[PDB]
């Protein structure tokens, strides 16, 4: 909680009680506001190779954060989505909170599976 100057005897204190502090300060919000900048037909292309012979990538629905996944495996445990969130040097999740090494491009997923056929 904190920490102050006290010396006293061992044993009962003098009033214990009277005395109040706070050091619960932490504010945040639901449903916070995202930035996406618009980018170029084509430019985010992601390649991948699964099942031992060859994979193909298309795009997906929207976007979505790695705090979505993580929330996932939070309430396995218990924890609290809300109660946990991801700042960098004090600056709002972005749109390119990803790794900086990833670029987010090539994301280092694969799936298997052959559900459509044709060609």
């Amino acid at each position: 909680m904190g920490s102050s100057h006290h010396h006293h005897h061992h044993g009962s204190g003098l009033v214990p009680r009277g005395s109040a502090s706070m050091s619960d300060s932490e504010v945040n919000q639901e449903a916070k506001p995202e930035v996406k900048p618009e980018v170029k037909p084509e430019t985010h292309i992601n390649l991948k190779v699964s099942d031992g012979s060859s994979e193909i990538f298309f795009k997906i629905k929207k976007t979505t954060p790695l705090r979505r996944l993580m929330e996932a495996f939070a309430k396995r445990q218990g924890k609290e989505m809300d109660s946990l969130r991801f700042l960098y040097d004090g600056i709002r999740i972005q749109a390119d909170q990803t790794p900086e090494d990833l670029d987010m491009e090539d994301n280092d997923i694969i799936e298997a599976h052959r559900e459509q056929i044709g060609g």
